[PDB]
């Protein structure tokens, strides 16, 4: 009906909102662990440089 | 230490936002379950009372 | 005064977004119900039916 | 099971919303209530400095 | 570089919502401890005006 | 008593919203801080690369 349609909409919508904070909490993690990965990747450039 | 602090939170918090979409999920299909029932029931009903 | 007009306004704003959430909480438990109480009325027509009443 | 237990979940998180509203509701009352009193306060002391 | 700065500003936006919030949880705390100050102030005036 | 605990529970809720600003702060501070320790550390192997 409408009152039953009206409730999957929301149910959908709310949905989407909880898989999208989720993906920006990926989004910050594995961001994070981008950095980390550049950061020793230029670690062991200046290491092996100095050696 | 307390750069895996923060990084632990956020997987936290990440698995506790996971859990509420999922959670949306099996609301969501049980409602969808039990509709298909009705229809599959509603024409049990219909397909019987053809028959007398 | 005004800045106690401002945060009433706020509070009966955050007021009424908790009873639209726990109304909405309730058509989807109110509706879960009519959905399964009308499973067993269209199930126990089926019986009905077979049995021959 | 797998439907009346999402059905806890339902109402547990039913009522931790109505909570909200009550907490809510008890500040804003709690804080006219004061409104009140102080009003009811100011009178008494205009009634008794006038005489 | 590019997708990390809309990360950065939603990061931005979510923290000063948190700030906006705490500041307004002390305006809540603010005018309820000035309330029960001016009916001290106001009861303490009946007070001295009933003796 | 009433009244009390309410200030409490209000007070309370201001710190769970004060805690949520530091913590995305934190984040906001070491993103930046390791992006500031990467252009160092480029400018290092630019400098030594010589």
């Amino acid at each position: 009906g409408s009152e039953f349609m009206d409730m999957e909409k929301r149910l959908r919508a709310e949905m989407q909102k909880a898989e999208d904070k989720a993906v920006e909490h990926k989004e910050i993690l594995d961001q994070l662990e981008s950095l980390k990965l550049e950061n020793r990747h230029l670690s062991e450039m200046v290491m092996k440089l100095e050696l």
